[PDB]
């Protein structure tokens, strides 16, 4: 079929998301899953958005398409906040 969605642009970075680097290699068992190798940056959506499934975190390897990716297989480096927030308004020291 076709696709199309706005707002939640965490995958692109415009929205709040997390950063992680695949610790090892792992392919996609199904179409829903994504194939990534050790050394890729995957954007993980906040639990709020995350699906019901447990263990698998919803993230977009490339940035446009989102799929189910493993956690242990990936290592978190340092979550980041939305992009707009960048030089948007005032903030404490």
């Amino acid at each position: 079929g076709s696709s199309g969605s706005s707002g939640t642009n965490w995958a692109s970075g415009e929205d709040d998301h997390v950063v992680a680097r695949a610790e090892y290699d792992f392919v996609a068992v199904s179409d829903e899953e994504i194939s990534f190798r050790a050394g890729d940056m995957l954007n993980l959506a906040l639990k709020e958005q995350q699906p019901k499934v447990r263990g698998w975190l919803l993230a977009s390897l490339d940035g446009q398409t989102t799929g189910l990716i493993p956690a242990n297989y990936v290592k978190i480096l340092g979550k980041r906040r939305g992009r707009k927030t960048i030089e948007s308004g005032p903030s404490s020291g």
